């Protein structure tokens, strides 16, 4: 079990930080990005379809003999965790959601962003409200973010605009720090603060840590003396890919391959 | 074959001002709506994957014995013509590119703006130019666009910095009309104006008046006394699909089912 | 806690009545409503299955933290409302059997037609006869209502032979009212008036009315002055909008396909 | 492989007349019966939802090890037959609908009458295209007739009312034969031929003749001397279950036992 | 049924092994063998361009009415067993990995060569664990192996040489067994043995004993006194495609056929 | 027109040195690259399927409408360049054999190496021998080098041995140089120099500079001053970046995974 890889399980192309964030902090560890890259946005999709399309995801990563699966994407999180973990069945499973609550749940008052589904879902305020039910949660959904950042406005005049249509509704809730609940987000943090001046938090890193955590204290790391194999599999390789991706990423796909889930 | 529907094919919600047109000049047909909703958006896919979807949304429709298929978006048309003509067979197809090429092919100097995958697909140039290989064919994609107005940006100040940043491209070029190349585009056609005071040429009522000729010369109309059949066959219904899909209708949708392409 | 949404429960369809309710005596609240159109009807099915569905439906909408919850469906309130109430913890939940009993407890003799499901669990008789054993209570399932009334059969000849096959049974009971223990039923409640010449008693308005009182009484309704509208359903078939809105009175905002598998 | 048992695949109810049928044509075979008692009608249910209930159907089949199935019922054989035979890989699969079709293709026009489902499918008219593209099919749906019949109204007044609603849409059209695409609808054909009085044709007893001539020519029918069983799984045993089935089944289910199919 | 011809699915070339199998063990069967020689080698392509032509190679064989099929490759094996299965509903289908997993599934440490698709798919290891999770699967692509083998080179210092990179892999691994994963490594054992001398199994005979068995205990054996008919389908007749065919054939193809795929 | 990009033109892999080449000496220059990954190699191909497989990818480049194409591999080049200039009508096609042709005119003995395909369509003598009949020209396929090379054996004793068995033809046949007939041999250049002591020639180069020429020629030059690097595959496996990226020398700017099923 020590020398499988680990699982990064995005929707796709913000995941990516996930895998950065891992090569960081677990440098010897193989892993296994899977992008869904031919039916992004799941932000704006049903609940019922994410589920669908996770459970074929999981069931891909499973077949590949992952020790772990981290679910990088937040909207995949708040939909389709219990369908992902009853398929995983004793591999574990790490979430961002529960990296973000981690991450806030001794606050009085605290802000979501997200992609509209998760956001509808609901799934942030009752997580945090699992760990206290008496911090007040105020939630907006952001829904321009995702296509915004991946045609590459990341900062500037429409980027400002944008963000101020959603930010507003916290001006008058007193804040006290604001989640940063799609992987997309923490490239227009600088935008953001100018907004909205309160603490950021973006759970990438957290859910990351919570990974390693879990595969030190179960003595479940890579003993192989060989280079770390990164293998990033999508259903889709359109031309904007490389360059979205890697802007994410922070160093270069090396090894990717096309996929198909209609097996799944 | 004459009591047969027409098929609307869409890659998913601006298909349906075509709908629209053809309730107005063809009021006693039966039509059939596809939307594949789960995988939009097609614009920012590759070629392989667009050809791919569309061939499983053509066989879907051949299988409930259209009469005829306008193929309504910009997208699956500009990349996927071919593969729906050839799962077709004797039944005919329509698209909008053609419509919107017999619009402008006695001009000199055209101007094109689309998503990136018809515009990287370069087939309006290419189309424009196997009428007249001499006339001047200026094109720009405008990624942004879509999302934006599916998110309910559809004028104001954010509008108009966004076509600023894409129409800008045309200024020098002294375009005589620009084409209006994804169904998304005509909502906007006000902030659009603003910009770039040219004709635009919004080509979605040409293809229908194309499959209304079509069906009258050919004595294919129906001739039925019951009322007209409106199906609109979705592969999801996410929670604004119902709001932003009646925007570009008009109309209700009233009747509506969810569908699945998994056998296709 | 004042701006989460009212949740609306039911089984299908026929709950939709009390969403036209609640927008009519309550406009600015926002509502859920839930629907498991996916496994409709439930009104034939058994107890135990019943109690199953229910569970699930109860735990998306907790999921959702909805400030209250009414159970529109008389057959999950005649079968599963202990559960829903376990699940549903300090949620309070309002039902339309309690509804409709609160309207017959000064009366002596009452009919009550349901689905079979309602009827078997003999929920009325024993809801009431708990306020007033003396009250007479004769029931009797009309199975094939929910079905004729959703094929859009809801007035004519037909309507009347199925209903005079159900409700011939009243004739010689004496009764003061018929409670009309189906959400289904009061679309055809003028072909019932023909058969059978008592008051009908629909107890959707009063228990979206003991909805509000609740909001009410325990500080919790919404003060802003325009309100949004989901409805999530298990399934969307092509006949769905049209009936639905029939019962709806208006077109549905926001529809949304959701899944129980996980619940 | 011989002595393994036939499947028959239902939605649930009518099917029990195949089990009648088989039971007779086929008297030294086990049989298991499938239906999804819990979830039915099917008839009113979306494509996407019949598909996903019947792969989980398929799936329990399949793990049962039967060496053969009939799909009894012609909503599941209209919108799933491809998915119940790619699960059943191996195992052959008869379905109702080619049954019908096989029955109807030496005539010019063929009236056809079924579930909702079944007719907004197309499927009972492509099929017959499939064997000749120039027969006349005209397809009504019989909304009210499955519950109708499951309720015990199946002859009188009332029912030959219902059936003059529905038959009405035929009496103009000269139709040579009538479909009985439900498996419902033989019980009350006495009715029907009272007001559409053409010849009448049952799917379900021809699928039954095809099940045995696959088995027969095939070599895979059952010679044990040990007595043949009979085992019918249901999702649910509602009020009047063994009363109704009792109906088409013209026997006592003996083995008659609650399974989940949520694993699937 | 029992007169219909036995179909060997293959990427091409190695396949026919198989072919020379089933001359000797089912010596009263016709063959028909399919290879895609226009399109090799699979061994190196992406999982979903192999899924993409196997799926066209399966159609095409169920289009000629095979009562059975052996998948010969490994590699579709590999990716696209459940696509092959799914096309060919009824007719069993054998494959060389289910072979293989037979042949060690009472081992504690087992080896694994194959072209880089199938291990990267981790096929192998993911079905030994099926039948027992507690076995050690280590797994070394041979990438060079098939065209070395197809040029000529089958033994020899160059050949030596080549098996010592890939297999210097295992050394240190103690392993009881090497399951030779591709169809073309059984002709290099020789020089394998010389270098890594363990129990070599090679999965090609197995699986053609498990068809023999299929038939036999299936009675689907085909006793008519016309002589054996043995056809090869191919997309291509490349150079020297007879010399190198018949190393694996080892007699001559008497009916070699170029057919177009372009149509699936 | 001349904003239009410059169409290479490969089979698969080895054709991305011509981008390379490009890249360094048209820094302006917008490209596409054309790669059918999904069916190499050609070089074992027959050659009727070889040009089956060239006309498609002909017919997707000038659907693109670049402004002029430069056929990377020697096996279409050999095989297929009528074909290409079929459907290329009025756009350019520049083809590396030619190149390779051009840099050995004034020698009189000279070796070539290439695919199987190649060497059997006898393109190369056949090419040379039409410049100057008395030049004697020795040919021999190399069939295991693609797949050698593109396995990532570059030098070392196996590529020794395995080029011994190739080369060792050339010995006796007083070669003035030998022509580098494939895209993927410049790769082992210091092993094919090790057995055989003679003027390797690489028609890379010199094909990059005749489109050079061309485009100079024909007014088509990019005036612009940061150019954009599409490549477009039927295929994209797992180690499609690192091989192909060997032949490049630098990272691929934006791939797109693309169909040849509608050409
Ligand atoms: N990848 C984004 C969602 C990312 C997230 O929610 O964290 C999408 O598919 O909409
Ligand atoms: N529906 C848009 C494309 C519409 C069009 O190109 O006309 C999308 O999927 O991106
Ligand atoms: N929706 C109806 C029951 C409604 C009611 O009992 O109030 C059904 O599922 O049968
Ligand atoms: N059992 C019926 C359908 C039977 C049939 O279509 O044959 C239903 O579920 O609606
Ligand atoms: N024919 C080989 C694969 C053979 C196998 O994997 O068994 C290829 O195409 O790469
Ligand atoms: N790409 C190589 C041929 C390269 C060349 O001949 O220049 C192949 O497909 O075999």
């Amino acid at each position: 079990l020590d020398n499988r890889p680990i699982g990064v399980f995005d929707s796709g192309i913000g995941g990516l930080t996930i895998v950065k964030n891992l090569m960081s902090i677990l440098p010897n560890e193989d892993i296994i990005y899977f992008g869904d890259i031919a039916r992004i946005p799941y932000g704006t999709k049903s609940r019922a379809t994410i589920q669908k399309f996770a459970a074929q995801t999981a069931k891909f990563l499973i077949d590949q003999e992952v020790k772990a699966i981290i679910i990088a994407c937040n909207t995949i999180s708040a939909i389709a965790k219990d369908i992902v973990q009853e398929i995983a069945k004793a591999i574990p499973v790490i979430d961002v959601i529960t990296a973000g609550v981690s991450l806030v749940d001794n606050l009085n008052t605290v802000g979501v962003i997200a992609t509209p589904a998760t956001i509808n879902s609901n799934a942030y305020a009752l997580q945090i409200h699992k760990k206290n039910p008496n911090i007040e949660v105020y939630s907006n959904p952001c829904g321009l973010f995702v296509s915004m950042i991946e045609e590459g406005f990341v900062s500037g005049h429409i980027v400002e605009l944008v963000a101020k249509e959603y930010l507003s509704y916290f001006h008058d809730k007193n804040i006290q720090a604001l989640i940063l609940g799609c992987t997309h987000y923490p490239i227009i943090k600088e935008s953001i603060a100018k907004i909205l001046d309160v603490k950021l938090i973006d759970p990438s890193l957290q859910a990351s840590k919570m990974l390693y955590s879990l595969l030190f204290e179960n003595k479940l790391l890579n003993t192989t003396k060989s280079n770390p194999e990164y293998r990033f599999y999508v259903t889709d390789i359109p031309l904007k890919f490389r360059s979205v991706g890697e802007m994410f990423l922070q160093t270069e796909m090396q090894h990717l391959e096309i996929v198909s889930l209609d097996s799944y």
